[PDB]
């Protein structure tokens, strides 16, 4: 159908606009401490602390397949990167901090992201 098409073109819209804002987060992590997920044969236990790990690399193949249907669902991902962080690593940590920087730095890029969301529908 010609609604489909549309739909799926406001999707593809949608990817563009997210993969932007994926670029604008992931350069406020200079360090690329989020940038892979946490390897399993370096932190055997991982699992048993968390339960949805989350990276940057892993929110690119979500992207780049349109798996975001919305910002909300984008959003949920960045903050697992974050939250997941502020848990396994103490408060003393390279780690935990660069995770509080990045949630810094990114609620600016993700305030306006939402306003360009509604606005352009």
């Amino acid at each position: 159908s010609m609604e489909q098409v549309a739909m799926e073109l406001r999707l593809t819209e949608l990817t563009r606009l997210l993969r932007s804002v994926l670029d604008q987060l992931q350069d406020k992590d200079p360090a690329r401490i989020f940038a892979q997920p946490v390897s399993l044969k370096e932190v055997p236990d991982y699992l048993d602390h968390i339960k949805h790990p989350m990276d940057f690399a892993t929110m690119r193949k979500r992207l780049e397949a349109q798996g975001y249907k919305n910002l909300h669902e984008f959003e949920e991902d960045f903050d697992l990167i974050i939250d997941n962080c502020m848990k396994y690593n103490a408060r003393d940590t390279v780690f935990y901090r660069a995770a509080v920087r990045l949630r810094d730095q990114g609620g600016v890029v993700l305030r306006q992201a939402r306003r360009e969301v509604d606005s352009i529908g």
